[PDB]
RNA sequence: GCGGGGUGGAGCAGUCAGGUAGCUCGUCGGGCUCAUAACCCGAAGGUCGUAGGUUCAAAUCCUGCCCCCGCAACCA
RNA sequence: GACGGUAUCUAACCAGAAAGCCACGGCUAACUACGUGCCAGCAGCCGCGGUAAUACGUAGGUGGCAAGCGUUGUCCGGAUUUAUUGGGCGUAAAGCGAGCGCAGGCGGUUUCUUAAGUCUGAUGUGAAAGCCCCCGGCUCAACCGGGGAGGGUCAUUGGAAACUGGGAGACUUGAGUGCAGAAGAGGAGAGUGGAAUUCCAUGUGUAGCGGUGAAAUGCGUAGAUAUAUGGAGGAACACCAGUGGCGAAGGCGGCUCUCUGGUCUGUAACUGACGCUGAGGCUCGAAAGCGUGGGGAGCAAACAGGAUUAGAUACCCUGGUAGUCCACGCCGUAAACGAUGAGUGCUAAGUGUUGGAGGGUUUCCGCCCUUCAGUGCUGCAGCAAACGCAUUAAGCACUCCGCCUGGGGAGUACGACCGCAAGGUUGAAACUCAAAGGAAUUGACGGGGGCCCGCACAAGCGGUGGAGCAUGUGGUUUAAUUCGAAGCAACGCGAAGAACCUUACCAGGUCUUGACAUCCUUUGACCACUCUAGAGAUAGAGCUUUCCCUUCGGGGACAAAGUGACAGGUGGUGCAUGGUUGUCGUCAGCUCGUGUCGUGAGAUGUUGGGUUAAGUCCCGCAACGAGCGCAACCCUUAUUGUUAGUUGCCAUCAUUUAGUUGGGCACUCUAGCGAGACUGCCGGUGACAAACCGGAGGAAGGUGGGGAUGACGUCAAAUCAUCAUGCCCCUUAUGACCUGGGCUACACACGUGCUACAAUGGGAAGUACAACGAGUCGCUAGACCGCGAGGUCAUGCAAAUCUCUUAAAGCUUCUCUCAGUUCGGAUUGCAGGCUGCAACUCGCCUGCAUGAAGCCGGAAUCGCUAGUAAUCGCGGAUCAGCACGCCGCGGUGAAUACGUUC
RNA sequence: GGAGGUAUGACAA
């Protein structure tokens, strides 16, 4: 059957909100500025392994923390690239933006990056079994307590869609204390959308 | 000309022996079934071919007339 | 010298004139694009084609072969698929139903002999050409020539002599005879016994009997059935009785006698291979059937009647003829079965039993051992596709016979033989299919079995189906009644808000780089507002008309224009998809790694014994572990310590109409941090286990109550209108703007609701008790106006402070008095109130008037196991306004569960 | 434990 979102289930139990601000009358305004901020960054930094955006609001300011496995690319030479990002965000948001780059250690354990990686390979006509197996290898070598991956759609151009997935170790989706990262990424192929889902189980909380 | 028949959609009673219009299957509506059949429950469908008489009252008795069916309509 | 100026040779000249055919899904060497969309076509077989075809057609490539390449036809091969080499017959095709036997095939030991078979030597011959072998010739090869070899079940002749055969002997083990015993439903004939059924007669006796799931037909007051005593007649033989016995098989069951077959065991006197098998022939051969003559109790095709049923030419019931029985003569077939031909020998064991034999003990009885022949069970080796067989082989061998060669057409046709007939025996082909089949495996299923669970049923309570109305759906209607959902799992569903908007539909009016983007662009503002026209969109006017900066060259931020790329689709396909969801179901399962078993698919684990809500745990186990689920971690609710004490609270105090003010946070409460339940404690049961039963303490006890949490998968289930997206389609349009209409249309059918049908009530008055929640142009106190909906001035509160919000059921009095009513409140008239630019189509509310059906609801059907159902209100999301819906909240608060057949 | 005997359901997918 259908399963609860692994992150939505643990938000407020062991996982915290990414939108780390409070508001009453500007809640609607702030929320949809965040969506424009998140959408803009996902376009500007599509080439950098940007995983988590945390937004904090202090009066007229907007503090934005960007987690990236390629901090050097995001920053650029002498902060050229991030500085061009604050100006673009300042124009977009209409207020002061501070951008904080955070280094993602162990990107092989970050579901979004792993899912994005598998998605890119499928777009290169890489064997879908191969793409998932080597993602599993990297995650386990990085020390994951377990990893689970799945690809759905018209695999290798098959007329009839099907889902093929692989797992290793433990992925206890019902254990609420388990720190299970999840991501869904889409790979657009010649035949249409392929859905890549990744579950990574790190040290339980 | 000799008989037989006209009553609900069809097939039949009731007609002799006057009082109250039904039975069989079917039709329609609802149930039951995944569905159909079977089954269950409700409803509808004729003032008795048609028009006069007799009577307190007729589908019934009397009379006519129109329809439908089997016979006959000529023998050495 | 016909060939003939032919071969051949030499010189010059030019790459110049000289390649195709088939195949490329697998077999099978060779792959991609278009085109086509179960069409056109391909195809040797399997099979391709249903709008993204390496299989159809074309092209480019590629493969094979090449002056050829392919197709068709024919033969051999592959084909062990007629098996001599070289197969089979328990269940796949295949053992004749069984015996007796002529011919034939085969046949024990041995001496001598022969030598037909067999083996061997020599000679003769097996023409030439041809294949093959050497050797030469043509420039090579083909081709030609020379020399050989090979080829015969050949003849003549000389040898050998084991084996088969012939001849003369000998032998005793096979086979038979004798002698001595053993058992038997073996057969035939003639008698005979009891039990029971039926009929008949006679008493007794009185209204039923009989029968089925339930009934009826039937029998009986003309005396039944039952009961007693008898008589008649037919058929079959209870107990004994037993994978017990006998027989070739079919078969044979009371007892007695007469005639008669066979088998088994000892003995070892006799014969001396006399044997085995056996086409063709002959004999026997269940049951049904046939003929002639008897018999006829019971049973029972047919048949009759009664039922069942949609129909029943059935199953069921009541009857009942042939037949079943006897004699004689036919028939000659059966899942005539061990679905396993006969004879012989050989190849572990264990244990029953029938008939014998021998010995060792036992007083006998019997026990012990050895053995023969049957009959069973279990089980090695071996065999087998497996199932299984296994000294009673399906094992290892030899002999003879029968039979088989894909399924269907066929055991049919024709012919023949046999038969009284019914039919039997023998037995094809055309044509057709690419399968039929055996065993085993995993699932699913069963009107199979066992064990369990769930408001599944049962036990209850209240409903739905009837009425009115609300709402969704079908249908119909319509210019449109937008699209989606359809068994559970569509139908108060997407819609948590259709008057306009929404809106996707329709009519009319309109626009064509566009309502919305990006990119180029240009002598920069654009909007905005104003007026006319217009339903409006829109036009035609007036009027204003932009910033950032750097050095002054400009650029960049934004329009707005221009123009071409492009935009735009709630257009299609949820059978191309991602995501999301329902569903089985919070049911307990679903698997993997390694090992092991199996030829194999698979199996094991995961089953078994317990236990649990649970694949929960324990124990056992050819398994040992692991993962996804279960459980736990999370939320809420029930008790409590501590910290905190306002806006919450008021016990001890004084005060106020007031928890008011002072004062205090003690209690309540709010909220963080903690405490508490863990089978932890105790008794019993249990396999020293898991666990179960009860107990104490405790606010809470065994998951405390509830929630969140939904395994691998299932239904090509839902969604291309949330979004996204492959492919397809539209592009002055299927895009876009506007006003109006529609989505709310109504002869009808269904789903879900609401309100009722009254007195456990209606009406009036008085009085009490919640919780979850919401609030800024919002929630609104208080006062005043209005019958009311509400209006007016005005107040507090961005809020455990103010407000919505004095909850309704409830309780206490009064009234009504069973009435379609003082029940019910549909429908309609009139008059108003709000929100809105506007409520005619289409809003909600109010007053007055009006006062419909409905008297508790057919078949059928739904929810619920307690703070639940039932009933009562309250808040919220969407929302200007608008729900009887949805989500949540508290009040009051039951009935029942024996039990698991359905 | 094992063994011989006593109503209906298009076609493709
Ligand atoms: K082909
Ligand atoms: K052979
Ligand atoms: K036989
Ligand atoms: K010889
Ligand atoms: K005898
Ligand atoms: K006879
Ligand atoms: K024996
Ligand atoms: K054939
Ligand atoms: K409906
Ligand atoms: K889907
Ligand atoms: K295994
Ligand atoms: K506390
Ligand atoms: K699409
Ligand atoms: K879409
Ligand atoms: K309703
Ligand atoms: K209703
Ligand atoms: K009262
Ligand atoms: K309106
Ligand atoms: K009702
Ligand atoms: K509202
Ligand atoms: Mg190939
Ligand atoms: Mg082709
Ligand atoms: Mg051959
Ligand atoms: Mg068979
Ligand atoms: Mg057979
Ligand atoms: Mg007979
Ligand atoms: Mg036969
Ligand atoms: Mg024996
Ligand atoms: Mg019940
Ligand atoms: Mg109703
Ligand atoms: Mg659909
Ligand atoms: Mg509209
Ligand atoms: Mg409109
Ligand atoms: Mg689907
Ligand atoms: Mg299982
Ligand atoms: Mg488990
Ligand atoms: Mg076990
Ligand atoms: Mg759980
Ligand atoms: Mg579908
Ligand atoms: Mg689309
Ligand atoms: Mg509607
Ligand atoms: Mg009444
Ligand atoms: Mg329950
Ligand atoms: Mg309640």
């Amino acid at each position: 059957g259908q399963k609860v979102h692994p992150i939505g289930m643990r938000v407020g139990i062991i996982r915290d909100w990414d939108a780390k601000w409070y508001a009453e009358k500007e809640y609607a305004e702030f929320l949809h500025e965040d969506l424009r901020i998140r959408k803009f960054i996902a376009t500007k930094l599509a080439d950098a392994a940007v995983s988590t955006i945390e937004i904090e609001r202090a009066a007229n300011r907007v503090n934005i923390s960007i987690h990236t496995a390629k901090p050097g690319m995001v920053i650029g030479k002498g902060g050229s690239e991030v500085e061009n990002l604050r100006k673009e965000l300042n124009k977009l948001t209409g207020k002061r933006v501070h951008i904080n780059i955070v280094e993602i250690k162990k990107p092989d354990l970050d579901a979004k990056l792993v899912g994005e990686g598998i998605a890119r390979q499928l777009e290169n006509r890489v064997a879908f079994r191969r793409a998932q197996k080597q993602a599993i290898q990297r995650a386990m070598r990085a020390g994951a307590k377990g990893i689970k991956t799945q690809v759905s759609g018209r695999l290798n151009g098959a007329d009839i869609a099907r889902s093929e997935g692989y797992s290793e170790g433990t992925v206890p989706l019902h254990t609420l204390r388990a720190d299970i990262d999840y991501a869904w990424e889409e790979a657009d192929t010649t035949y249409g959308k392929l859905g890549v889902k990744v579950w990574i189980y790190r040290g339980e909380i």
